[PDB]
DNA sequence: GCGATCAGCG
DNA sequence: ACGCTGATCGCA
């Protein structure tokens, strides 16, 4: 019901200098995954290609790698990375319908061409799920069904570029797509394909020593509990703590007794068992997620892990990392932080270089709210978290422990993002009127932040959305809901999203500037990971001293704010040592 | 499949 | 009753 050529060979009219291209990878994880078909729509017509012929044709391969041949795509990072696993470079992507839909409305959840197309009343294409099936029924259909689905996606992309571009322009989002999100997409592709090298012997050795500490703590719990149980069974664990040992019930869940770490810490005066249960969970988390979980996804021949950075998922414009998540590798507890010793450079006498922004979101907040005292504090490079710990625990800067600082950190962001006196008292273990008086005092010193929090909520009520400094957008229909709880959650989104989102815009700008600068200095250094406000690279040890001057400066100059941006940096033999 | 939980980011 | 995530696991 749509006309196209089922092509055998590649012809010159398939290689026009502007086209919609579909390079279909059905597997969710596209690393080293099969390419099942190719479709091209251009001025000359519509074409389906079998990949075993087009990807071995030198004229088609050259066309893919020629940046003057412009391609409109959906999810071009997926195609680019699977092509790299075929030894093929894709260049010239001038429109990515996934990123365009994500900028226009991140809450759509647009996961395929049909879902983006529906945004513009275009419906002559089917959902990917209806063509391939789901779960155990997933299959590549017969070639004519596949060829028509891929051509319909390409024709949809061909039609939808212009209406998407013109709405992006009306939102002031068109330079965000073309100068930020599309260039970042190619940089993520390289990072994911390069991967990160893992010391599997060291990981395996820690997993052995963990399995032995786990058993010990486990017997000390059973003995403290009188009997044995499934320490992972909330039914059983709840029965032990709040019936057998008769500990107080401080919190319930929708299913029963709460056993979260916040509760278990408040019960430590009552019984020694709760601190052993905490230690047990922590050692079990390291074992399942970060030992077994990481060994499960290492590619054995190279000892590399290849994450996928989802660029069109978070409601704020942050990235996320999946399979493995390399953005939540432990760091705070000493036992967990040693996991970072297994992350090593991919070549001998290379090193890991990490740089990160200091207090990025409070600096963004200072700039956006134009708070006099908050701006002045950062013009003095004050460490607000340490300063806040001193104020809370009535100590000196000498006696600010890392746990007090991390505590003050949660208070600093909590207050500006709408923490209540109740919530503050539960976090500090102070009375509820002391928490409220503290909150009033903090807004006495930063009235401009208070004003911004009110202004941004009223602006979200009247506009229907909030924006970031580079014009990312988030719609907030619930901001006018009549239900008090639903409306309150939306108000705190209006306070938080412009700040977190602007901080995501800034570090994405830095990654793009950094790559251009690495290239102009002809350095071998390349990005491996982004962790929200941190960039991790690897480079020959001979480039470290240049990177100590280049990277901080690039990051600090990514944008110009009314306060300076501050960047800390370390390097060494493993990720562990690069802090 | 989902909720509770916990690892990270602010 | 601060916000944004992803992984594991039990299942109330
Ligand atoms: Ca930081």
């Amino acid at each position: 019901k749509m006309a196209f050529t089922l092509a055998d060979r590649v012809t010159e009219e398939m290689l026009a200098d502007k086209a919609a291209l579909v390079v279909e990878v059905v597997e969710e994880n596209y690393h080293d995954a099969p390419i099942v078909g190719i479709a091209v729509v251009n001025e000359h017509g519509r074409f389906f290609l079998r990949p075993e012929t087009a990807l071995a044709d030198p004229q088609f391969v050259a066309w893919l790698g020629d940046e003057t041949k412009k391609k409109s795509m959906f999810d071009s990072k997926r195609a680019a990375v699977a092509l790299k696993w075929k030894g093929i470079e894709l260049c010239g992507v001038s429109f990515d319908l996934l990123l365009a839909a994500y900028l226009l409305d991140p809450a759509q959840g647009v996961d395929d061409v049909a879902a983006a197309a529906k945004m513009k009343q275009y419906e002559a294409v089917r959902p990917d799920e209806a063509v391939y099936g789901k779960g155990a029924k997933r299959a590549v259909p017969d070639e004519p069904v596949l060829a028509e689905h891929l051509v319909r996606k390409a024709a949809a992309i061909w039609e939808l570029e212009r209406p998407f571009l013109d709405e992006l322009r009306r939102n002031e989002q068109d330079r965000l797509l073309v100068e930020l999100e599309q260039p970042l997409s190619s940089i993520l592709a390289e990072m994911e394909f390069a991967g990160v090298k893992v010391d599997t012997k060291r990981l395996e050795q820690m997993g052995k020593e963990l399995a032995e500490q786990l058993g010990t703590v486990e017997q000390r719990i059973y003995e403290l509990a009188g009997q044995e149980f499934n320490i992972n069974s909330p039914k059983q664990l709840g029965v032990i703590l709040f019936e057998k040992l008769q500990l107080p019930v401080l919190k319930k869940t929708k299913t029963g007794y709460s056993t979260s770490a916040d509760v278990l810490e408040k019960l430590a005066p009552y019984h020694e068992i709760v601190e052993n249960i905490l230690h047990y969970r922590q050692l079990g988390k390291l074992q399942s997620t970060y030992i077994e979980g990481l060994l499960k996804v290492v590619r054995p021949a190279t000892k590399k892990v290849h994450t996928i950075f989802n660029q069109a998922l978070t409601q704020t414009g942050r990235l996320s990392s999946t399979e493995p998540n390399l953005q939540n590798i432990p760091i705070r507890l000493e036992e967990g932080r040693k996991i970072r010793q297994a992350f090593v450079p991919s070549e001998s006498d290379w090193l890991i270089f990490a740089a990160d922004y200091s207090q990025i979101e409070l600096r963004v907040l200072a700039h956006i709210a134009e708070d006099d005292n908050l701006m002045e504090a950062f013009r003095r490079d004050l460490d607000i978290h340490t300063k806040t710990a001193m104020d809370i625990f009535q100590v000196s800067e000498d006696e600010v422990t890392p746990n007090m600082r991390r505590q003050a950190k949660a208070v600093n962001y909590g207050i500006v993002y709408g923490i209540s006196d109740y919530g503050l008292a539960q976090n500090l273990n102070i009375s509820r009127k002391e928490a409220a008086e503290f909150i009033e005092r903090y807004f006495e010193s930063f009235p401009g932040v208070k004003r911004y929090m009110e202004n941004i909520v009223q602006e979200a009520k009247q506009k229907g959305y909030v924006t970031t400094l580079l014009h990312r957008r988030r719609y907030l229909p619930d901001i006018t809901s009549r239900n008090f709880n639903v409306r309150s959650f939306a108000e705190r989104m209006a306070m938080n999203t412009p700040i977190q989102g602007s901080a995501a815009d800034i570090i994405k700008k830095a990654m793009i500037d950094l790559n251009a600068r690495l290239k102009e200095e002809r350095l071998q250094a390349h990005l491996l990971l982004q962790v929200h406000d941190e960039l991790i690279l690897e480079a020959p040890k001979e480039e470290m001293e240049r990177l100590c001057r280049l990277v901080p400066e690039v990051m600090e100059q990514a944008v110009t704010l009314r306060v300076p941006l501050k960047v800390d940096y370390h390097y060494g033999s493993t990720w562990y040592d690069a802090k």
